[PDB]
């Protein structure tokens, strides 16, 4: 084995001037960028880990003239519906929400079993502890604060590999059959779907034939870079910068599914 | 007290996650609190406004984690139980957050304060601070509700909480510090199944409600027990209505009407015997139902 | 042994009425036997004939008084358990009363003796005497059936009993001397409610059976757990049939057919996964049901 130590800043939160919290539950595993954009680059050479240190601080950068709460407590079982309701939240360890005008920390009893990261899929339970959570309920106005993850990991067994990703459609069917980060659904009335399952800035590159409707548009997205035609048989490219998990981008070509091909590298 | 005081802009607390503790045979088991009973919500108005919540080993609207170990017993205790206004909202907000229990856990809250401010409990404070509440608990082997009954011989009394203010916020939260005694070994429950057979009915497997009808068919769908429930049930000629309610707590119907369908609701009662009803003709035969407590 | 022996005309015993005993938290409770598992009935024939009865904390056909305190736990023990042939029938009658358990509590009894007389247990004797039976019990935290499963990973194995004779009588009776360990605090059960919604179904509240169908509508009504149960359920277009059964134990149907009715049955299974079925058309939508273990 090798090791590490934290320094990440896992997404924020945003007002809530409402009477029911509202959660951003973020998942924890050596490779889940939506929780590690700087360490998901050294787990492409190993498989298994540790944790020995990891805590989340509500940095505190917003005056007191604002208030409410900012729940923040982890639940091993990093996967299952957040509740819907507080008490529900306020009953699951973690413990610790405080107001937004102060500086709090959060800590987690970490174990000691040689768990494996996801070069997929699996089951969200045998591969990673559990997701994190964060709610905040208030009404007085502000852009609360930010947090990270204080940690120290153990990456046993020397491996090495990974990426995102080339995924072609075959007139009858498709083809994602070589590491993901996006799911490509379509919404009928052809207008389509071009998605994510992972989080970070990417380098798209791809797909083609009948350069129709459009292409490479985007919606719940981060920066876009398209240097293509349209193509009616062309080539294309873009750089995303996402937001929280699952942000989407899309084309526009007819009616019913066959096309060409693509490849999505993470970067 | 004297001189110096710091009413901070902000004050706040940090509560955790109560993990539970328990005893031999002697003729009983036990417990300890950790629940968080609903909140409150502003009140930027000049008259309080109450959420009165009922107390009994099985009334989820006051225990979502202990109403799962009273399906094997019947009778209890209390030895410890207090409610804290956790305090998670700055001082730039204010008013009051009344909070005092009344044995007689069932009867109209008043309408007015003084009325409230005259019934022990005592203790409201402002929303920017952390307060606690405590209750003189007795010592009689009382029974939980595998129904219905009477809201008085089966459970101490409901709790209350008001808050009157106008400066803006989502005040705080509370729970129930407790330690119970669950004698007599029993075991059973859920949401009770009771079918009507065209000639007659059928409640013949543990209660909490009595189903009377008032002629001019408009009907009756009742309780003998007290707490939050999970209804689930009954059907055939989906008539008139169904699942309406009157002296009731929250209702949840996710059915048709049905003229042959299926249905569901969650109650949150008030004091003993609150009622809900259908509407289907004239003279009694129907279908079936099952009422689990929860 | 030697010389003298008195095979009395009559011998008989006098058993009472076992009142029960129990332990802290540590992570478990306990028990002790006193049940009387079905008898046997003549056999004035030359090939035994078996009543094989299955063993698991919840399989009433082997526990009618303890299948009421496993609706709050899941896992067990055994530390003590033996079956006695009480002896209440004169010697003017005779034959044998085989009686020996086989861990692998599920598999066809044979057909033949030697077959039986080759599987431990050991111990049959004549009907005019008082015998006992005992079992080497293990030590693995096994789970009871809130269903179905597999009859092997959830319970040791069924018991057996044969008797072959011809001289006339109503032999005797037996029970199960035991002491159990019920770890992990759970709590729930009954007979599981699982509805089909025209588009889909609904098993979404604790199992013991999987409901598959075999095309050519003739259908499927199954198990994942093992013991005697209390069915109760489902309905609308009372077609084909209903509640038939095949790899099953005793059936009790007190329904119509129904074309919109109501129904009920008591199973007594065999080893894991035995099946029962209806008969209604072609392609899946129906009504609803609930399967309590008992």
């Amino acid at each position: 084995g090798i090791t590490r130590s934290g320094s990440e800043l896992i997404t924020t939160l945003k007002k809530n001037t409402d009477t029911e919290p509202k959660y951003t539950t973020a998942v924890l595993n050596p490779s889940e960028p939506g929780t590690f954009n700087q360490l998901i680059k050294e787990a492409a050479q190993y498989e298994k880990y540790r944790f020995t240190s990891l805590r989340f601080r509500y940095s505190p950068m917003s005056p007191s003239t604002t208030g409410g709460k900012v729940a923040l407590a982890f639940d091993r079982d990093a996967a299952k519906p957040p509740p819907n309701d507080l008490a529900s939240l306020y009953n699951i360890e973690g413990c610790v929400s405080s107001v937004p005008w102060t500086g709090f920390i959060l800590t987690v009893p970490t174990d000691s079993t040689d768990r494996f990261v996801a070069d997929g899929i699996s089951d969200p339970k045998l591969v990673d502890f559990g997701k994190l959570i964060m709610a905040t309920y208030g009404q007085g106005a502000a852009q609360l604060g930010e947090v990270r993850v204080e940690y120290t990991v153990q990456l046993k067994n020397r491996t090495g590999s990974t990426s995102a990703q080339i995924g072609d459609f075959a007139g009858v069917k498709d083809g994602p059959r070589l590491v993901s980060w996006s799911k490509t659904k379509g919404t009928a009335g052809w207008e389509h779907d071009c998605h994510f399952l992972g989080t970070g800035n990417f380098s798209l590159t791809l797909f083609y034939e009948k350069a129709p409707v459009s292409g490479l548009e985007n919606a719940d997205a981060s920066d876009f870079s398209v240097l293509g035609e349209a193509a009616a048989g062309s080539v294309q490219w873009a750089g995303v910068k996402v937001a929280e998990r699952g942000q989407g981008v899309k084309m526009v070509t007819t009616e019913e599914q066959p096309k060409g091909k693509w490849q999505a590298l993470r970067i």
